[PDB]
């Protein structure tokens, strides 16, 4: 049993809710919150910009030190950093950004990072300003992630579409 509330069980292991991942993180304090990161960990907009703003920029400060030491992530890759006031840990995962011309096949590799964590709160990868098909991202999630994932979907109209089209 866990404290995630009002989630629609889609499969054995995938759950979804129309909710703000920030409030959801602030309420649940999950072991892992996933960030929709880029390779430079520059949290400018979307989930990344929103989570960073909620951490009073501490996420960005930590991320800049990470990049200075380790260099950029790979598209499809991830790193584990602090969850600050939102979670124990933040799993920064880089899905492909269609608005940068990145290969959508890398979306499966991105979701594979979730399998290293037993339970996660996460956004649907490569949705919103990343420009990939969200019905597609949800399908890849369901077909790739085997651990227990709670997807918080910010946009209500996206959520309603994701529910009504899920096979
Ligand atoms: O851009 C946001 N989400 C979309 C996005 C963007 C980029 C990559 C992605 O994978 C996704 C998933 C998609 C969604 O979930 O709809 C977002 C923005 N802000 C939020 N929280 C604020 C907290 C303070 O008050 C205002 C709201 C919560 N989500």
């Amino acid at each position: 049993v866990n404290s995630f509330s009002g989630y629609l069980k889609l499969t054995d292991n995938v759950y979804i809710k129309n909710a703000d991942i920030v409030e959801e993180a602030k309420k649940v304090k999950p072991t892992v919150v996933v960030n929709a990161a880029n390779v430079y960990l520059k949290h400018g907009g979307g989930v990344a910009g929103a989570l960073n703003k909620a951490t009073n920029n501490a996420m960005q400060v930590e991320s800049d030190d990470y990049i200075a030491t380790n260099g950029p992530l790979k598209v499809g890759g991830s790193c584990v950093l602090s969850g600050h006031n939102l979670a124990k840990h933040c799993l920064h995962v880089v899905g492909p950004n269609v608005n940068k011309g990145e290969d959508i096949q890398l979306l499966k590799s991105a979701y594979e990072n979730f399998n290293q964590h037993e339970v996660l709160l996460a956004p649907l990868l490569s949705a919103g300003i990343f420009g990939a098909d969200p019905i597609h991202s949800l399908r890849v999630c369901v077909d790739t992630v085997r651990t227990n994932v709670y997807l918080a979907v910010f946009d209500k109209n996206l959520y309603d579409k994701l529910v009504s089209s899920f096979l």
